[PDB]
DNA sequence: GGAGCGGATCTCGCA
DNA sequence: GCTGCGAGATCCGCTCC
DNA sequence: GGAGCGGATCTCGCA
DNA sequence: GCTGCGAGATCCGCTCC
């Protein structure tokens, strides 16, 4: 056990083994095999980089934006994260002015909340960015050199392309042949359940009036008394706290010291008495 | 079931126009309108996706418009000249982004012609060509050309470029204005096309 | 609804419907597990009832 | 059904929509659907290329080969499918003289049965060819433009380089450096089970014996009586035929006809009476 | 037992 | 003070006629 | 309830 | 008349002390 751990230390530094290797070899417990490995500067300057992954903000009034080449022409495309829904148009150049005048036309056209893209000449500039604070939608800007950032855009590139490409010869100019790929990519697709995207954007729209949320102003109030659960540990009751919604064998509370979202089983959630 | 029973009493007392039964009595637009041409007062004398497009001058710049006569959307772009194949792009990208199903204009030479007739059925939209006998396109889309008017000459110097401001006075008239219940009149097209899709998804 | 998994998101499980949707985050029930599971809004997708 | 078939055709020809959404619109059958769509001359014409792949030989006596660089250095490696022990060294060019040098050098040391490589000016020649029949090895060459053919080595330059990375400061020698990492990676690795690479080519040279298999000549011998099995619907009794190996609940039957063993279940097996 | 069918699974190429 | 993605093919396992 | 542990899962880069 | 591959990280769900 501990005899032979400067042996197995010594045979790694003159070898370098793996941690399972050590291990099967002399009998050294897994962890103390992974410490050594883990240890040694040699490994640890020749490992291969971390390969972790994540996802895109995939909001409701979120916006991707990006410009392409087909053949001697430039398009610039805005894609819907929610519903799918995708908008480009031919642009002769990629100047700051015509940006401003194409996204302000975009927002004219329907009303967005966010916009997500990457580092350019027109993108990041000073007056696109008083004239997005001016209409009032939050930019956010990507790591450079990681064009995984805006996926969801480059992905509807290729669904853009392979689709035009057969649209070409049927008309002869190529603003029509972009209306028709439009056509056929936001109102005929019906996949899925059988709703196209511009419904699911139509369907989002109609239920984000706030009016219909404004229309009641009486709704019952109650406080409740809750308490942390760590390992299975019971804590103790922090506070009253105002009922966010009352379910059927669970109950959700907003904890004000870490501000989150947190649902608590009835077997850990009492009712202060209501006031008479 | 009785809604159209009790629409057709309705309209043989008092005669109103179909979008008001269709949308106090939610019965089908077919039925809507059939029972205003089984009306021979009303023959013999306002649709939802109905559509009027119409050219504008501005000290020579030329703007096509693009009103809804149900709902107050005004859609409008700058077109270099009056052409066939310019306003068969600009047609199409109008389909593009709407979904309309019949359409009104004027006897001109690019809005009559085979290519543009033949683009039309195509698309699958009904066409009416001719002088307007309602008395209400015409002063709406009068209202329509004075506001759009006067809003780009109130906003053209604050803009550099003239689709710059021709975007502003679409998102002034189309989204911030407001009217009734403190509705927009892009928010009354949404309902509206949400109300056809969901009634089409019932029926079939 | 998707979940964050050994450092990686899930499939999008679904459809389902929501339960109540506030500020940040909204609850929903899984099936899986039949527990109540907050989720915000970066992961979620909003669609229209089925037939 | 019938009567709007002809109005999906030509939606399909105006838009060219997907199977699903022309089934979820006209109600026509998904099997209509996808008749239509994959009967459409533009779209099989931008269709994108099937993505079907395969699997490498995985034989015992099999060894795959190649060439790589590293820092003005070339490197002839052979790599063994089944145990997966490498063998690597320090060539001055590509000619074919050395090729068969080094190749006659490595059956020297062990004999193998099979060789897997790509088109080359050396791998493939006359004189080269020459000595592969007078060795007897059977030769193989992948497609050419398809470097995925020869994966096992590929993923080997990997395992290799990565590991030759570490020693290279230990010792001044670069063939000192490549043997302390056939060193590593052939008798220290010990991964999975316990057994190293070099165990288990050593286990199976061991067990290719012939002479254990001819030390009996001695077997009982008996025939059988199979049919085949279709669909669940019992066939006809195709002759008399040697039983391979009998078990418990199954046997093994080899068809002539189709010259493949099919294993069969003991209610469709019959045996002939024995001699008598 | 024939039958279609919903869904898990695969690769590759946008930058 | 943040991020990979899905369209287009192919079978299995299913149940229903 | 603490504890380690075997194994499914992930990406990326050989050509 | 044939072909993608695995090493190196990271947690879950497990059971045993
Ligand atoms: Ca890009
Ligand atoms: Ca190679
Ligand atoms: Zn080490
Ligand atoms: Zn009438
Ligand atoms: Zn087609």
């Amino acid at each position: 056990w501990i005899e032979n751990i400067p042996l197995a230390e010594e045979e790694h530094n003159k070898w370098h083994q793996d941690a399972v290797s050590l291990h099967l070899e002399f009998g050294i417990p897994r962890t103390a095999a992974e410490d050594i490995v883990q240890q040694c500067d040699v490994c640890q300057e020749n490992k291969m980089p971390s390969t972790l992954r994540g996802s895109n903000k995939r909001g409701i009034d979120h916006w991707q934006v990006d410009y392409t080449h087909y053949e001697d022409k430039i398009i610039l495309v805005w894609v819907e994260t929610n519903s799918g829904l995708i908008y480009a148009e031919r642009v002769k150049g990629e100047t700051g002015q015509e940006f401003r005048v194409q996204t302000m036309k975009w927002y004219a056209m329907f009303a967005p909340k966010s916009l997500q893209s990457d580092n350019g000449p027109a993108f990041v500039a000073e007056s696109t960015q008083l004239l997005m604070k001016y209409l009032g939608i939050e930019h956010t800007t990507g790591i450079p050199w990681n064009p995984q950032s805006q996926a969801l855009v480059e992905r509807t590139h290729q669904t853009l392309k392979n689709t035009l490409e057969k649209l070409i010869p049927m008309f002869n100019a190529f603003e029509s042949a972009l209306a028709g790929t439009l056509i056929t990519l936001n109102i005929k697709r019906k996949g899925g359940l059988g709703t196209s995207p511009m419904d699911i954007f139509i369907f989002n729209k109609e239920q984000q009036r706030i009016q219909q949320q404004s229309k009641s102003k009486q709704e019952k109030i109650r406080f409740c008394y809750y308490r942390t659960r760590k390992r299975g540990h019971p804590g103790e009751w922090q506070g009253p706290t105002q009922v966010l919604w009352g379910g059927d064998g669970a109950i959700v509370v907003k904890d004000r010291g870490t501000d989150r979202y947190l649902v608590i089983a009835n077997k850990d959630v009492k009712f202060i008495p209501p006031p008479k």
